[PDB]
Parts: C-alpha cells; sequence; structure tokens
C-alpha cells in the first residue's frame, strides 16, 4: 500500500538487476497468472501450443501442466526464467482478447531486448 512506502521515495533507486533474489511481484504476478491461467481451456491449450509450435499431440493436462510448471520454475533459486513468464502472460492475455498470435522466437526476442 502506501501506509510503508511513497511515490516520492519509490519511483526510481536505480536497484540492480539480480536473479537470485524473489520479488513479491514476482511471486505474485506468476501466483495470479497460474491461478488465472490454471483454467486453461482446449482453446486457449491449442491456441499457445500453436504459436509456440509445441506438440499438442498431448492433452489439456500435458499443456496446462507444461505451461503451469514453466511459470512455477520460472522463478528458482539459481534458475530463473523470466522468459516463460512474458511468453505465457503474451499468450493468455493474446487469447483473452482474441489477438492475432506471432512468431514464438521474433516476439520472445522483441520481449526479451525490449
Amino acid at each position: 500500500g502506501s501506509h510503508m512506502i511513497n511515490l516520492e521515495d519509490y519511483w526510481e533507486d536505480e536497484t540492480p538487476g539480480p536473479d537470485r533474489e524473489p520479488t513479491n511481484e514476482l511471486r505474485n504476478e506468476v501466483e495470479e497468472t497460474i491461478t488465472l491461467m490454471e483454467l486453461l481451456k482446449v482453446s486457449e491449450l491449442k491456441d499457445i501450443c500453436r504459436s509456440v509450435s509445441f506438440p499438442v499431440s498431448g492433452r489439456k493436462a500435458v499443456l496446462q501442466d507444461l505451461i503451469r510448471n514453466f511459470l512455477q520454475n520460472a522463478l528458482v533459486v539459481g534458475k530463473s526464467d523470466p522468459y516463460r513468464v512474458q511468453a505465457v502472460k503474451f499468450l493468455i492475455e493474446r487469447i483473452r482478447k482474441n489477438e492475432p498470435l506471432p512468431v514464438y522466437k521474433d516476439l520472445w526476442n522483441a520481449l526479451r531486448k525490449g
């Protein structure tokens, strides 16, 4: 909230970019994303599997399991992996907004450097 912070004292501090220390926003965004994505459907699962070109020969359980584990493991001590986080988030939103699914490689690289 604001009872323990301040806009004029928490807008920027040139903080470093560590990969071992967990961030409230990291676990918060990942938790929420996994909770909302946990209700994935055949349509969503298929959409993602198609965009990422992943093997959709499995089942809804396999797809949801892969994504869930990806985001869940994306925040592991000494094994950070935000790539899957942004990728999954984009996929979910895209399907939730009915947006086009561009190249997984191109898009990923764009969000990576961007």
